[PDB]
């Protein structure tokens, strides 16, 4: 399991910077993502997991978010720079599990606004960052210190249903998905994955495995995010909105109350 050449040289400079902010304690860099599973697109994200002791102070974070920033570029935007995610944890929230857990920092091309007005999110809890710790256990590069499996507990199977229905109860009606389409569509194929073959690193696996059991009607908006997530068409979400919420409506009703 090798880091690609391409990426190599963005992915030192970022660790080193993570390394230079963090000093002491920093516990774990871990590289996940497109780069280590399913093969690196022109539209790729390199994915860090931060494992720190201590909080960090208001001044770290905001030079972590300013010097990521600069590291970092859109996705599609150049050759030779890739856009960037990076999550800082507290290795007290993993071990021992708290649920769900806090995540210290999140850093992404989401924020790059944000970001330039020098606003900076805070820590708050994710169900998602259950999700994240049981998909580095399934593949992840030490970049630095040891290996997730080393460091990391599961996750016991009850809070991982949990963490993968979560986001079912997020859309009840028209007006919860109006805006989100595109994200929503993805995330219900990636759900309906893990649950099902139980492997949770989702994202380039998912809606391939799903759109042959789909019935044409919703697998053509199954489809189109797909195509518009590999980077090769972008679509008008928002005329899109009626097929997506019988997406949804369709996905909810048969995505798995439990793992196979």
């Amino acid at each position: 399991l090798s880091i690609p050449p391409s990426i190599q040289c963005q992915t030192e400079a970022a660790c080193r910077l993570i390394t230079r902010v963090t000093g002491d304690t920093l516990r774990a860099i871990h590289l996940y993502g497109s780069a280590v599973a399913g093969g690196l697109k022109p539209n790729s994200d390199i994915d860090l997991l931060v494992t720190i002791c201590q909080p960090l102070t208001e001044a770290q974070r905001a030079t972590l978010m300013q010097e990521l920033l600069a590291l970092s570029s859109p996705p599609g935007a150049s050759a030779e720079k890739r856009a960037l995610e990076v999550t800082v944890v507290l290795y007290s929230q993993l071990v021992p599990w708290c649920f769900p857990p806090s995540r210290e920092m999140q850093f992404g091309e989401w924020l790059r606004e944000d970001i330039c007005q020098g606003i900076y999110e805070p820590a708050q809890q994710d169900w998602d960052m259950v999700l994240l710790i049981t998909q580095i256990l399934e593949t992840s590069i030490p970049l630095k210190g040891e290996r997730a499996e080393r460091l990391f507990t599961p996750a016991p199977a009850a809070q991982l249903l949990k963490a993968l229905r979560y986001p079912l109860d997020l859309w009840q009606s028209t007006a919860d998905v109006q805006g989100d389409e595109y994200h929503i569509v993805l995330t219900l194929a990636r759900i309906w994955y893990t649950l099902s073959t139980g492997r949770f690193t989702s994202k380039d696996a998912a809606a391939d495995w799903l759109l042959p059991q789909l019935p044409e009607d919703y697998a053509a908006t199954l489809r189109a995010a797909q195509r518009e997530y590999l980077g090769l068409e972008q679509q008008d979400w928002h005329i899109l909105l009626p097929a997506v919420v019988r997406f949804v409506d369709f996905a909810k009703a048969h995505i798995p109350t439990q793992f196979t």
